[PDB]
């Protein structure tokens, strides 16, 4: 078997071409926007893995739920959830099925009232941040790590991704995108402390703009991460004015860069992809991309995670990230690029 195979059985779609295999995870309650300024913040979850994967019909007969019992296949390492993915001749009956499980141990195990597609895209954003400002991705489960992680993010996409097509909210959300894209300069700064600010929009944007839309706005999404990291460094406990717009310490920035990267890097990852199908558009083309090219996206998920840990993360300066991204073509004095940005900020 070539391709994604269940430990329990040992069988993938080659053998089994219409049962639904699933990734085991582990996830809990978090605040949705660590930065919002409200002493009640709005909860979400953020979810991690192994990348250990089972039949969902193995799992369940194996249960005989039980995750102290999955653990035991999950490399000795937490779960309490099993994401499934769409295998390209499984029925979508199966599927949705297996969508609605896992929707449900989602709530029984964060408390949650509704797992929505926009929850699971605060999901991707959490864990997004998880590799860009060096969190521990292990300490919950016991194992685990950027390499395990870095290949459940295609699935959580899709699974992100199958909602936004059945439900047909493409369209909604690509006007809500560009709402914050115009988003006077005026607001950027109270965007910085917004549930829904430029972290939230961003993942949005990967998984409804194609790769050339990306390529057209990434820099205005550079400039919407480094204004918000200037307004959360300079004042953590909220604002709606730059007060202080004077370049800072690397630090200040560099956690918001290596977010940017990590989206680049995926996006990447996607850069041939069909950009339209018979369905729809992007979101569309991209979800029937990641259900037939499991094995092509391992292999371009560990290319991405090798620029990301070997080159975006020992940057240390601006301009050294403008090197490292390929974008000096683009912005030809780092220096003034960014104090001319953050003094352009009210
Ligand atoms: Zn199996």
């Amino acid at each position: 078997e070539p391709g994604l195979t269940c430990c329990i059985c040992r069988e993938g779609y080659k053998f089994q071409p219409t049962k639904v295999l699933g990734i085991y995870t582990f996830t809990k309650r978090v605040a949705l926007e660590e930065l919002e300024n409200k002493p009640r913040k709005q909860q979400g979850y953020s979810t991690v893995s192994h990348f250990n994967i089972v039949h969902y019909d193995c799992h369940l007969a194996a249960v005989r739920e039980e995750w102290e019992s999955a653990a035991l296949q999950n490399a000795n390492t937490k779960c309490n959830g099993l994401l499934p993915v769409w295998g390209p001749h499984v029925p979508e009956s199966a599927f949705a099925t297996c969508l609605a499980r896992h929707n449900t141990y989602l709530q029984e195990c964060t408390g949650q009232r509704e797992p929505t597609y926009q929850l699971n895209i605060h999901d991707i954003k959490l864990l997004f941040l998880r590799f860009a400002m060096e969190q521990s991705f292990s300490a919950d489960t016991g194992g685990g790590g950027r390499e395990s992680n870095i290949h459940l993010i295609p699935y959580i996409i899709h699974t992100v991704l199958y909602v936004l097509n059945t439900t047909r909210a493409t369209s909604r959300e690509e006007k809500n995108l560009q709402g914050f894209l115009e988003q006077p300069k005026e607001k950027w700064v109270e965007s910085a402390f917004e549930v829904d600010g430029p972290y939230y929009f961003t993942v949005l944007a990967l998984h409804i703009l194609p790769p050339e839309q990306w390529r057209a706005t990434r820099v205005e999404i550079l400039r919407r991460l480094l204004v918000t990291s200037q307004a959360r460094a300079v004042a953590p406990g909220g604002a709606t004015r730059l007060t202080d717009k004077a370049v800072k310490d690397y630090s200040a920035y560099r956690s918001s860069l290596l977010f940017w990267a990590l989206v680049d890097l995926i996006y990447n990852m996607f850069k041939k992809v069909p950009t339209s199908n018979t369905e729809g558009g992007w979101s569309c083309s991209l979800a029937e991309y990641i259900r037939h090219n499991d094995m092509p996206i391992y292999e371009a998920a560990d290319k991405a995670l090798k620029t990301f840990q070997e080159e975006f993360m020992p940057v240390e300066t601006f301009s050294e990230f403008l090197d490292v991204a390929g974008l000096l073509s683009e912005i030809t004095d780092p220096e003034s690029f960014l104090k001319d940005l953050l003094n352009s900020v009210p």
